[PDB]
């Protein structure tokens, strides 16, 4: 809830730790501009703090700053933070803020370092078939069907992906799993009637 965190400050005035874990705590129960400056406070004391980088970049996000999201979630993998959710951050945050010939790296990694991440494999997928690396891209799709069987927005992408390989068949078929899963799946939809 609160207390504890706050003593723990108060005659450690210098350690970066206890405000990361107070900015933590502020994140989590909405005080969020309170939460961006203690992470500031953090990275005043240790501008080599990876986790004030990653809290301070999640905050970002809740609020859709996508560019200043990128710049936190860097700066924390150029700190030393090296996990699937850091890689899976940057990686969607990449795609957001178009330029995919960068997310791609970080996305295959997420899927790398945690194979079962079926919303990392779906956007590793999705980023892989922009880039033109098709075949790679329904390896992926695959997967997250394997997966997550009622995950319509996949075989849609893949219905997609088999259009710009250039045939009517498996874009079809795909295409029918899509709507045959989600029967308002618009898109999907609109996709068929071409």
């Amino acid at each position: 809830a609160a207390e504890a965190f706050t003593k723990a400050i108060e005659e450690n005035k210098e350690d970066a730790i206890p405000y990361i874990n107070f900015a933590n705590l502020l994140s989590s129960v909405n005080e969020l501009e309170r939460a961006l400056a203690f992470y500031d406070k953090a990275l005043e004391l240790d501008s080599s703090a990876a986790t004030a980088y990653y809290g301070a970049g999640n905050v970002y996000v809740v609020k859709e700053m996508y560019k200043e999201a990128k710049d936190m979630f860097e700066k924390a993998l150029r700190a030393g933070m090296e996990n699937g959710d850091l890689f899976y951050m940057l990686g969607t945050v990449l795609v957001k803020l178009e330029q995919p010939k960068l997310a791609l790296p970080y996305l295959q990694r997420a899927v790398e370092l945690n194979e079962n991440d079926t919303e990392a494999r779906f956007q590793f997928g999705m980023c892989l078939a922009n880039e033109g690396m098709l075949d790679e891209a329904l390896s992926q799709f695959a997967a997250v069907t394997e997966q997550d069987p009622g995950h319509a927005d996949a075989f849609y992408n893949a219905g997609v992906t088999y259009a710009y390989k250039e045939n009517r068949e498996k874009a079809l078929e795909m295409l029918d799993k899509a709507i045959d899963i989600q029967p308002d799946h618009m898109l999907a939809l609109h996709a068929k009637k071409l």
